[PDB]
């Protein structure tokens, strides 16, 4: 039985098993474009719900990365077809943090959005009825929000780690406060 | 740039990177429970559209595996919650091949069903609007159904391989025929 | 509070409130194309789950109809775009009952499929984890499968009515056995 | 044939047929909880694509209403199960207009939020790939945001009405500005 659920991105070069360096099967893995946790996505809700309620997994890691093709896709103002609808959720995130990103040199702006995106997805995860219910009934469950940079493997527990609904709130706010120092 | 979409299972202990020994960078990876391509699942369908239409990928591979928690979770007639709805499509397939699976020794059914699942997911995939258009406008897109087993670490291209609607019908039907040939240790 | 959930089709001319002739607000209403209950559709699962667990509704009616544009769309072998994916589920139903429909004069074949489609959707509904759980915990809950014909309003409780998992099975099988007499 | 898509709420006590007094046959109807158009919801997005691309409908109307069980269910900070995930998008919007809704008398917030919801659903709808392409290729498609109230039985076209990406920006922003004008019985 695995002890981690890894929500990652579909164009991320690095396998999870390299990055966590957990032995094989400690890991349960979902990968979507831009590593989203969308409120109403059955595919991923299901994964979380099974992980949490049935596998009794105790740690969930959302992992994003620099140079992420899906974050690029999202920012591009272009008619890509069905996927554009998937990437609206990232565009909302962008809009939400517009003053912040607006202040950045254009080039460093996608990297900011990868980091921001992770914090927001972690928050969504903590706000699912599965994770809410677990914390409410006293189950041990941690949420983690990592961005890794291809430029020498490096991984940072982006401000977000949460073990409760209270601490989910503190962590995300601090995370955004801290992305906002330039 | 990637030339391959791998649709695989959230259980799979082993990366596509390992399973195909392509350099990581070649693969573009979706993973979900029991490697499904459900007709109306926005998540996977989006992965597929992006890959085919934007990334321009000529090869999609759906890779199931033996000893699969999801398949066993599908067959365990249990009240697991939300996830059961997701695994209902797997039971649809169980039901659809129930005579084959019935004429068969119990401790072998999960693995038969893992193999049958791959056949059907590829059928589903070749019937997405995304893949049909691609094929209709002359794009080069090969779909593959693989199954891997850990005991010996090796794959086998589950008779499923399509480069056309034409060929999808034939390999799908063939896969099911080869699957229906039972070596009598049931 | 309503006492019925009505799952209907989006191109069905007749409002539910005409057909059930329930007073207003006895009714809680979802409408999709070809009145599907798809296993993994969040929109509709949500509706059922809220109806059943929160509104404590005691009757769910899936309602289809003759001359249904969505059933026509499904049968047509044509590139309609995103919707084709929605209508694959109806195409599966068609394939499943191919011998039967194969035997019918082409013209009467879409009407058969509307009827068959309803029985299958009712079954899916009875197989959701929401409805399974309700019956398991002793909640009173009936499932109903109606096809109505524009040609003089007429509505028939298509073989399917279910109040338990056992009776869901008997009813659907009898329903199909009975569609199969020509 | 229909010339109109109505996206409305599963609570609404009243048919679109009544609400618009078009002959039934003109309307093509989707109904879900809190009249949402979620970016990635296959159900509604499919209704929308079919209508726009196949049925060739020049008018989509999203119609919310006062005294809405879904909106109140959204705001009730309660553990309702699966449905809460669906209503999280409504709380996203609550949160996004929290200052407006905070400067406002409690028994009025649900109805403000019903109105704000309609503005946002139409924004979402005009940003679907389906509606953007339509508009880009010169199709005639007007999107409308309405809210009805039973007390007086009448509607009001919630400042939201778009025939272009251009005009969508303007009415959306305008809707929110008119909404932000508070007659002081908060
Ligand atoms: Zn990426
Ligand atoms: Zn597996
Ligand atoms: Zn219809
Ligand atoms: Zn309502």
């Amino acid at each position: 039985t695995p002890h981690y659920l890894w929500i990652g991105c579909s164009d991320s070069r690095a396998p999870a098993e390299k990055l966590t360096n957990l032995e094989p099967g400690e890991l349960f893995v979902h990968r979507n474009v831009a590593n989203q946790v969308i409120h109403t996505d059955f595919n991923c809700l299901s994964v979380v719900q099974y992980a949490v309620d049935v596998l009794k997994i105790e740690h969930i890691i959302i992992c994003g990365h620099t140079n992420c093709g899906g974050i690029h896709a999202a920012m591009a103002d272009k008619d890509l077809g069905l996927i554009n609808n998937w990437l609206l959720h990232i565009r909302d995130i962008w809009f939400k943090h517009g003053h912040l990103l607006g202040k950045l040199s254009p080039e460093k702006r996608a990297d900011m959005l990868t980091k921001i995106n992770v914090a927001e997805q972690v928050y969504n995860l903590g706000r699912t009825s599965i994770v809410k219910s677990a914390w409410e009934r006293g189950q041990k469950l941690s949420l983690h929000g990592w961005v890794y940079d291809v430029n020498d493997g490096f991984l940072v527990d982006q401000g977000v780690m949460a073990t409760s609904r209270e601490t989910l709130e503190i962590s995300y706010r601090n995370a955004i406060a801290r992305l906002s120092i330039l």
